[PDB]
């Protein structure tokens, strides 16, 4: 397919901005916030036919999620929200959307010159974080 053969590789976190006002917006406690809020991610993305895996791995958490485009499925978050997300691709951007206790993020992932601009907005809070190939 190629669907999303621009995102597929090994990324490293190289910045980000406002992360901690957006962890807040989403009600991440004290020490999450200060301990997730250091790390330095790998976001691993990977397509095997209609199945697309993305792996996080840090010093603070090891995460991985694998899905279908539009196909909701259940996600337990680095923070340990036990939430239901839905990815989608809307004009060469991933969309994902999930939902917990009648809330709702969107994490937004876009492949912008030679990074992978991820954009997390809860309510009026977006924090952008800036991957790089690793
Ligand atoms: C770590 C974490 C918490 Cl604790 C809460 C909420 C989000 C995150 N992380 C992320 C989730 C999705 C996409 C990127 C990141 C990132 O860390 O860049």
């Amino acid at each position: 397919s190629h669907m999303c053969d621009a995102f597929v590789g090994t990324w490293k976190l190289v910045s980000s901005e406002n992360f901690d006002d957006y962890m807040k917006e989403v009600g991440v406690g004290f020490a999450t916030r200060k301990v997730a809020g250091m790390a330095k991610p790998n976001m691993i993305i990977s397509v095997n036919g209609d199945v697309i895996t993305i792996k996080s791995e840090s010093t603070f958490k090891n995460t991985e999620i694998s899905f279908i485009l539009g196909q909701e499925f259940d996600e337990v978050t680095a923070d340990d929200r036990k939430v239901k997300s839905t990815i989608t691709l809307d004009g060469g951007v991933l969309v994902h959307v999930q939902k917990w206790d009648g809330k709702s993020t969107t994490i937004k992932r876009k492949r912008e010159d030679d990074k992978l601009v991820v954009e997390c907005v809860m309510k009026g809070v977006t924090s952008t974080r800036v991957y790089e190939r690793a």
